[PDB]
């Protein structure tokens, strides 16, 4: 039993809700919130910009130190950093950005990072400003993640389309 509320159950382990991931994280304080990161951990917009803004830029400050020490992530890769005021940990996961021409096959590799955590609050990887089809992202999520994932979808119209088209 966990404190995630109002989710529709898609499969044994995947749940979905129309919600602002920032507000969901502040309410639930999950062990892990997933960020839709880029390789430079530059949290300018989309989910990343919103999460970072909610931390009063502390996420960006921590991320800049991480990059200065370790260099960029790989597309499909991840790192665990602080969750600040939103969660215990933030799993920064880099899905491919279609608007950069990155290989959509890397989306499965990106979702594999979720399997290192028993429970996560997450957005759909590569959706939004990353340019991929969110219906495809949900399919890859369901077929790749085996741990318990609670997906927050900001756009109500998109949420309804994802549910109604889910096989
Ligand atoms: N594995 C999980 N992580 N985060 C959640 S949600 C937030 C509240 N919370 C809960 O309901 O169960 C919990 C177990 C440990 C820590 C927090 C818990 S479940």
């Amino acid at each position: 039993v966990n404190s995630f509320s109002g989710y529709l159950k898609l499969t044994d382990n995947v749940y979905i809700k129309n919600a602002d991931i920032v507000e969901e994280a502040k309410k639930v304080k999950p062990t892990v919130v997933v960020n839709a990161a880029n390789v430079y951990l530059k949290h300018g917009g989309g989910v990343a910009g919103a999460l970072n803004k909610a931390t009063n830029n502390a996420m960006q400050v921590e991320s800049d130190d991480y990059i200065a020490t370790n260099g960029p992530l790989k597309v499909g890769g991840s790192c665990v950093l602080s969750g600040h005021n939103l969660a215990k940990h933030c799993l920064h996961v880099v899905g491919p950005n279609v608007n950069k021409g990155e290989d959509i096959q890397l989306l499965k590799s990106a979702y594999e990072n979720f399997n290192q955590h028993e429970v996560l609050l997450a957005p759909l990887l590569s959706a939004g400003i990353f340019g991929a089809d969110p219906i495809h992202s949900l399919r890859v999520c369901v077929d790749t993640v085996r741990t318990n994932v609670y997906l927050a979808v900001f756009d109500k119209n998109l949420y309804d389309k994802l549910v109604s088209s889910f096989l």
